[PDB]
């Protein structure tokens, strides 16, 4: 039957951070932290994760695309508060700690998680007419080892 695999979230050790609109009743049931402005929350799990978050701030990284189903290297900025337009299933609200990346085409809306050569940055937050909004996990790394530059 099935074949394609996907996580749609970031599993870190005994803490799993996923998008609020993507979290399940179980995520909130055992949720330790949750930032509305970041639309992200952290829940505890028994099974160790398989992802390593990067503690870097490189302006260049690679994001995953659902349409392309491939990894896309793109440069982005880490704007604090970004007003997300009412799209998909979210109302025009303010989001904190979101990184945006302007692609070079029309496609590119959602995907998975934004990872850098050092580690994991964040998950797909909101998107624009040609930009990629990602919720950085650099504001709540308390989950596992962090990536450094030294
Ligand atoms: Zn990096």
């Amino acid at each position: 039957g099935p074949y394609g695999h996907q996580s749609g979230a970031v599993y870190v050790g005994n803490y799993k951070v996923v998008n609020r609109h993507l979290a399940t009743h179980v995520d909130w049931q055992n949720c330790v932290w949750e930032d509305y402005n970041r639309d992200l929350l952290v829940s505890t799990t028994t099974a160790h994760g398989c992802d390593t978050i990067a503690r870097c701030q490189c302006t260049t990284g690679v994001y995953f695309c659902a349409s392309k189903s491939k990894h896309y290297p793109v440069s982005f900025e880490g704007p604090g508060l970004v007003e997300v337009q009412e799209s998909e299933y979210y109302p025009k609200r303010y989001q904190s700690h979101v990184l945006l990346a302007t692609g070079f085409s029309e496609p590119g809306d959602a995907g998975g998680i934004l990872r850098c050569e050092h580690g994991v940055i964040g998950l797909v937050t909101m998107g624009g007419e040609g930009v990629v909004g990602f919720a950085d996990v650099r504001d709540l790394l308390w989950l596992e080892d962090d990536a450094m530059e030294q």
